[PDB]
């Protein structure tokens, strides 16, 4: 199994293990737009629905989650999804609360995790998956330098029964130096 | 959970649950080319290596496997991989022994499973994944009418440490009638 740090320290954010103790941050910054392109979105603007969503993140087998701390606030979370050491690959996904969109939080959280994945764990592939309707995130990944591999059509079903398409992107180990450079220029 | 038939009866082949009892067929028709683009390929042309490969197929969580019987021979196998009823999708994969390549076995096995998936289980998406180096299978899926969605770069690692790219294809429920028609014209 791969081991990851419980905590990361960046110039703009710090990461710590996501926990139920972080729920208040989720209750303080609820905006449906933040969850609309995520699976198992909170079903209502309530503590119960948000608790269920957070418990879902913490309970997914193999998933490792960190809260992203930006100043005195929890800005969101970043997750290592389905890590597969045997294939030297993993998936990375982030979600930031609305007030922090456009802050350096998302980029530095990714920088910290990508660096550990590629430089320490020697991952060959890190993939990202986003809803075809999530333009904002596709632009963010394009800016990051991730490669758009394609669209998994009707790859997820919502509670109401409608289907969504997933755009798959990836950064390969050979591409990390270039990606790292772009991120450092933008962050530091 | 989705329920599948233990047995299928076609005009050219019949399907029955894959089992250890089928191992002799694997030992009677060994050819490394048949496994070169599959993960966990038999590590040697031996009973032990082939037994390990077959046990691997039977032990993968959620995987449902059938032996394809063509006349008095076991021609290969077909598998439902990672079925996810909650998202109305599954993956389908086949492997035929060399002597049966070009026979109607592969197409009818797929026809039978695709029909059950789309018409009975109401699947919205059936995906196929093949090694970018497996030209033969990519041509077979093109002929089937599956849509090439993209290439997952360095998506699997081999025992020797080299990486392989996976081409992802899919057939959506709306596309099944067209696919079914092409298959029936070719089979019947």
């Amino acid at each position: 199994m791969w081991a990851f740090p419980e905590r990361f320290e960046g110039r703009h954010v710090r990461l710590e293990p996501l926990a139920l103790a972080h729920l208040p941050a989720f209750l303080r910054h609820y905006d449906p737009e933040v969850y609309r392109f995520l699976s198992r979105a909170p079903v209502a603007p309530t503590e119960e629905a948000l608790r269920a969503h957070l418990e879902g993140l913490l309970g997914e087998p193999g998933r490792v989650n960190w809260a992203i701390l930006f100043g005195k606030e929890v800005a969101g979370r970043i997750s290592v999804i389905a890590p597969e050491p045997e294939h030297a690959k993993l998936e990375l996904g982030t979600m930031l609360f609305k007030p922090f969109w456009g802050s350096p939080a998302n980029k530095e959280a990714k920088y910290l995790l990508l660096r550990h994945a590629f430089e320490v764990l020697r991952a060959e592939r890190v993939q990202f998956k986003v809803d075809l309707r999530n333009e904002r995130s596709q632009r963010a990944l394009e800016a990051l330098g991730a490669v758009r591999e394609g669209v998994l059509r009707k790859n997820r079903r919502l509670p109401d029964g409608a289907f969504r398409d997933d755009v798959v992107y990836s950064v390969l180990k050979e591409e990390w130096p270039g990606v790292k450079a772009r991120l450092e220029a933008r962050l530091y």
